[PDB]
């Protein structure tokens, strides 16, 4: 009877030629680091507590590839800290002298140039979950403010 | 009392003469399908795993209408595949020989002419959510690339 | 003294005109089914072991209504299997030729159209628990993969 | 090495002499109100349900100002309805006898002359968010159609 | 070997100059209130059962501050009901004549203006948990519909 | 069958001989920086917080090129600061003693002569995203006003 205009639906995805496929929940995910105190980030080299996040690989075929690694890409805080991600929320109110570090399963920070891959993880058939950690890294006396950062990752299958 | 120009706000919506009103989160929504492998789309008729998405109807009045169906409208991939969405990302980097299928609650792919409505769903008073699925449909050997599509829908009340 | 921006809280709920109200722990819930072997779903019509889940009704008034029934609404796997839920997780890595069946308190699989309600259960004043079961149903030789599914339910009072 | 013309980037922003700075997300935001039924706007004074939106203030310094208020500027629907936004999308297809009201944190509709400010909110150092609501206001029997509106705002720091 | 595009990760957090830091789970959290009957909200001042939620403070240093209090900020439902939240789901389908009240650990409803703080709770070193309650408050005869509300909070340390 | 003149459609594009093609969403993009306080740009060398923006590359073929770099072109603020974009919106209302800097993924401001390319990023097949940041740079005591700027970019595939 009564027909009414509704709305629109936008579909996002990607076709890849690879052993696995990144899960829909891992392609674009938000990691809540929570609040941190300036007293913790008092001087250069100070780190906060870590927050874990995962990249889940679906439909993995170990015949095609048995190892998977992840390289992250983003804007570094400066030239002397190539593994510290810079904060980019807005033009005002961001924290100063602090950035975000991404750790792979070996506990070491990853270079954010998109070429340095993480430690390879052996894959099984089906679902695979690559663990990662995120934490704040102080490049000096940290200043209060928002600390939001963004990075892209690419997966290597061997 | 320092007064400062702040910005601007744009309001979007629609007044409809219908038994239900589409929810604000369903009028415009993004469905993340995730990555898919070319090995799963190696020949015509090959489909992917489905991703669900809902259209929520608010303030439903069963005295006005008891059923609700949804018809989708979009660009078809071919003349013989009138139920497969074509991809619309950009002029480069898009996947080939693959499209998006919208499944109603019966599991059948809907025609995207804007006139073939879904299987009717009985409505209660108040909130109603109509389920749908999206999956990739291969029209041949799929090529790697971005797979983004979008469609509009209209709701019929009987 | 030192005041700091803390965060945000989101409140979700619903006001209904009904004899009972669904408990906050039953409006949305995750039912863990566990793993299942493909050897137990080797042909069409094969079913797995059942996992139980409950919908709790609070503040029931027997004067207003004495019996409660539940209907479930979700995407069906096929047109010949209108009582089998379709898997819904992501675009890659989900199991094929297998779905999820919801059983009412009589053991019969419920149709997922949202208009065929379960067996009516007599209610008492206050808390009421309506039992349900979920299991995997094979529409053929099932393949390995993720087996997630979602469905919404309606409550009818007489 | 192949050098190719890429494109253009446009940067928008504003320098202010104020205690706070409006966040980049609050400078130009779209508020999706969703659909509304005509039966909910059948006579003058009938309002719809509200949709919330925020204006975020960054880098707030309470030593400069401790309170913040917001005034909105837009085209009113009528002379006697100075707190109802007139709809403006195109020359055809718009709804009639209905507009948009902006409610401050006290729940009162704001006058849209750009001089009547909202209730002041105490500010803390750093990030501050000011809650607002939007709803449809009917000046008569609402007619179906598009219901888009636009309003600019300014922030007063005391 | 084979390298493919993955996805993107968004990190969200905040650096604060405070005695404690709000936990990652408390910065954003959804409180599920469940359903409520209209019969329990039949007149002004009628309240539903409370649902508990708590804000967790981490890395607390009792030398810096010994007590913490919370003030909530949201859109009030009326001028005479400053301690009752207003619903914000969509333009249609929301309940009328009912809001959300946030109760302190002393059982008193908090004023939603961001300046009236809760009762101070003495802090210990390490993890601290501030309990709160949420309930429905009726300003009249409540109407069936969705009841969703949003509130932001700030923490005071002294 | 009533036929009516409808309107006109303009198509903008470019054919390039390169390993990658710039995505339609990044050929002409608007970067909303937000607001900034004059107190944060009080003296020469003071910078604001950064805002991130990306240039997406499509249909990348690593057999043709494996590295990509971006150079930006625009009017500098003066001869001393060749890496600061001058502001341009109109004859009146622009901010004084402040410009816009573009940071590459290494966090270093780029020279705006159209020939100093950014740090090379390793490319994968298909979609590639090169990160960038924008921030305000004070050449003295900044004056309130509009702070819009425009720059073009070119991509070098080596």
């Amino acid at each position: 009877a009564t027909t009414v205009n509704g709305g629109t639906v936008h579909f996002k995805g990607e076709v890849v030629n690879a052993a696995c496929a990144v899960d829909a929940g891992s392609v674009d995910q938000t990691v809540q680091l929570g609040q941190v105190r300036t007293a913790s980030l008092a001087q250069e080299g100070a780190t906060s507590s870590a927050v874990g996040f995962n990249i889940q690989l679906n439909d993995c075929d170990t015949n095609v590839a048995s190892k998977a690694a992840v390289a992250f890409l983003g804007t570094a805080i400066d030239a002397g800290h190539t593994n510290v991600l810079a904060l980019q929320s807005s033009a005002a109110g961001s924290a100063t002298n602090v950035g975000v570090q991404i750790l792979d399963r070996t506990g070491a920070a990853l270079t954010l140039d998109g070429a340095t891959f993480s430690s390879e993880t052996t894959l099984n058939n089906g679902t695979n979950t690559i663990p990662f950690q995120a934490r704040y890294f102080a490049t000096g006396a940290a200043t209060p403010g928002a600390a939001n950062a963004d990075a892209t990752f690419k997966v290597q299958y061997q």
